[PDB]
């Protein structure tokens, strides 16, 4: 066996030699080396340093730029405010944590963590996935006689945020558990552990099935059609040099989207579907965070796709920056 | 006394409790604590992540583009070779370094890590004052019949090459030194040690004059005379609003340069000349580390700045990264 089992927590490590401690006790140098945690905070670092200024930005030139205010748009606020939860919640905690060696805010620290840090991850996913429903239902027009507005825009955004609770609420009261992972200096859900007085297993199937595969079901057939219905019009219109080049330029974007939301999604639930298929052989603290690096650098990378290459949002910025004006 | 001496070394802390060791030999947790030394590496992280790319980026993409490879610009790709001596010479090191906690490398590590670091910094501060010296001569045109190019375009960068041979070269063959600084994880230029069989008084003050006031007093001539000119010219055309708009523009940039340039030296030499001023009272490792932020995280602005912020420039970028065209 290569863990250790404790009653809050599971350190990938083997006790034979019987150094292991707590993950909410003493620092965990015995399962990486310490230069390894001050990465761990160097990557953290870099999150927050890029993580805060990009997602704030967005919000403050919201505020500022009126044309930016549109119902299609309120979703992508939602999205930077859930990334913003991701930093705060979860990133500086880590920066803070790794430079300790361990998870120095025990079991409760362990579920608020763990609980804002998901809430965020997770609304910001239904967020990227409402955006699409949004944006198909405009562009292929499902509807008989329908106009997007507001009244709309929020209830995605409530969608949003009930997705969000009924995926880090359950561990909370029952349905599966927080605890620390990887280097234990942060804490998730447990999707490696048959922990059966809580039915560990249920819920990562539930997980898997409602918010993985659900989620990128949604997403391709929205996009999917959008995609369609724009160059099939295109193809109607083809004496129009912009129309051409609009369909080129939003085929792009979708596929960038589309291999964005793969890139940050797919690691995770392939090590979850490997574990729950692969009963618990070593996993390296290390290797336990790759699933975890892809998934929270996207609260840079999605910002910088679904916001920063826009050539609307991108002017406004810059005039803010700038002063006032340029 | 708030220092202890060693043959090749000054570390700024006391040795009445007999617990300072040498900077080449072992760590010194006793003058910064340990998260500290892990936040020094998260900061080289960040001048890596952010200083390797921008500055590659930037020389890779005039590979690519034809326009940019004008002779004006010869500087400007002399400058992002400087700036990646920085990242590499200085940066990478001092991330494997500071997680040591000590100059791993010894004493002729020291001077070579001190050189190249050195060699960057003063290249591209050169760099910098050149580029003025060029805009000004085309612009305020003070010659009879000039015309920049190829040829002048180069003896610039040779001259910025020699300048920094100038000051990174005497430190290592006799005239001040070269000794690990602040934190002891980097090598620096002796400025803050009356180590006498070196002169570092007489090399401070020849450092002071000749790469910082001269420097300072070109670029304010070259680019105050560059906006007189161009403010005369519009005011002679208030006609044309393109006119009126280039103007304003070009005096925004020239502020911002200036500004930049300040903010970048005026602290190391504000330091300087105070420490020439007050003999060795105790400045933490802290405290010296400042002058040295300030100027070392320039390896990342002055591109965004003198580069990414010519609209030329950032269109290339775009295709460039993105793939062939867009
Ligand atoms: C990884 O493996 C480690 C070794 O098995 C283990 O560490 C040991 O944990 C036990 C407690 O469960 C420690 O027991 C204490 O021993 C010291 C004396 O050396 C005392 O502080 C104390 O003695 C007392 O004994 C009394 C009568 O039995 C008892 O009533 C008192 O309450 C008190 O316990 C303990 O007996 C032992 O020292 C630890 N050894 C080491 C090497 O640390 C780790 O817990 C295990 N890691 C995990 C994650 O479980
Ligand atoms: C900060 O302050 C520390 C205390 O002053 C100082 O550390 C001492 O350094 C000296 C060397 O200059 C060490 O001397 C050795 O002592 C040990 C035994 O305790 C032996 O390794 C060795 O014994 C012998 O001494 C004889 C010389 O008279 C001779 O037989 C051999 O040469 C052999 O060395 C040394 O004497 C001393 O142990 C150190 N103590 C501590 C606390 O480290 C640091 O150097 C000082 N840092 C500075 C000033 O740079
Ligand atoms: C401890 O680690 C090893 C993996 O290195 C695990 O050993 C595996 O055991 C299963 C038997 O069910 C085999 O399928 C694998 O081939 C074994 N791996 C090796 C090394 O060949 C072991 O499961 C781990 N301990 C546990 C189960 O906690
Ligand atoms: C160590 O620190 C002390 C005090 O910090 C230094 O003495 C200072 O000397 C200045 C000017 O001579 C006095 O005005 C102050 O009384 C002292 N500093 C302060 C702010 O109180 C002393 O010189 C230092 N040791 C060394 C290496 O010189
Ligand atoms: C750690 C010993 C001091 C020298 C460090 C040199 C870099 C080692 O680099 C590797 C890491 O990349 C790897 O992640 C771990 C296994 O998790 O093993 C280390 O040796
Ligand atoms: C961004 C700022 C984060 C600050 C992190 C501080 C971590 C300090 O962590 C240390 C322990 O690792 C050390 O062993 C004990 C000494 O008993 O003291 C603590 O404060
Ligand atoms: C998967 C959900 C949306 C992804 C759909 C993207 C399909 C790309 O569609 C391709 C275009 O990318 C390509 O430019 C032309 C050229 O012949 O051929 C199309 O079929
Ligand atoms: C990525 C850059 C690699 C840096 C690796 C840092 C190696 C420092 O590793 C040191 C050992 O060299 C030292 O012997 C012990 C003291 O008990 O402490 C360790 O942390
Ligand atoms: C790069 C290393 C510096 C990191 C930021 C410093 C935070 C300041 O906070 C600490 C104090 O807690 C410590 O007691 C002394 C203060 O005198 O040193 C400072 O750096
Ligand atoms: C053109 O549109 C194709 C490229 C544009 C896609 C956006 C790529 C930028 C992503 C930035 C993510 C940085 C996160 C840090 C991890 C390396
Ligand atoms: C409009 O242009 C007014 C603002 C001027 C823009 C110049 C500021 C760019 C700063 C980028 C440097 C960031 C350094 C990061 C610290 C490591």
């Amino acid at each position: 066996m290569n863990g250790t089992e404790g009653p809050n927590f599971y350190v990938p490590f083997s006790n034979k030699t019987g150094v292991v401690r707590s993950p909410f006790e003493a620092p965990q140098y015995y399962l990486a080396e310490p230069w390894q945690f001050s990465m761990l905070a160097a990557y953290m670092f870099l999150l927050i340093m890029l993580g805060f200024p990009i997602n704030f930005l967005t919000l403050y030139v919201t505020v500022q730029h009126k044309k930016l205010r549109t119902p299609l748009n309120y979703i992508l606020l939602n999205l930077a405010v859930a990334d913003l939860f991701m930093v705060f919640g979860g990133f500086t905690t880590t920066l803070y944590t790794s430079l300790h060696g361990y998870f120095v805010f025990g079991p409760t620290g362990c579920n608020l963590e763990g609980f804002f840090a998901t809430l965020g991850g997770e609304i910001a996913l239904w967020s990227l996935v409402v955006l699409a429903i949004e944006r198909y239902v405009v562009v292929c027009k499902p509807m008989s006689n329908f106009r997007f507005g507001e009244n709309h825009a929020i209830m995605g955004v409530a969608f949003t945020w009930v997705m969000a609770l009924a995926c880090a609420a359950p561990p909370l009261v029952g349905w599966s558990r927080y605890i620390p992972e990887g280097m234990q200096c942060s804490c998730g859900i447990d999707y490696y552990t048959p922990h059966e007085e809580t039915n560990n297993e249920s819920f990562v199937i539930y997980m898997f099935v409602v918010h993985f595969i659900i989620p990128l079901i949604v997403i391709f057939f929205c996009y999917g059609q959008l995609v369609f219905t724009v160059k099939e019009a295109a193809a109607q219109q083809q004496e129009s040099a912009t129309t051409q080049k609009a369909e080129k330029e939003v085929t792009r974007m979708v596929i960038i989207m589309v291999i964005a939301f793969l890139i940050c999604w797919l690691p995770y639930a392939g090590v979850a579907f490997y574990i729950f298929t692969h009963q618990g052989s070593d996993f390296g603290p290390i290797f336990m965070t790759i699933p975890a690096f892809f998934a929270k650098t996207s609260a840079v990378y999605n910002p910088v796709i679904y916001i920063m290459m826009n050539k609307q949002f991108r002017n406004c910025m810059v005039t803010t920056l700038c002063c006032g004006k340029n």
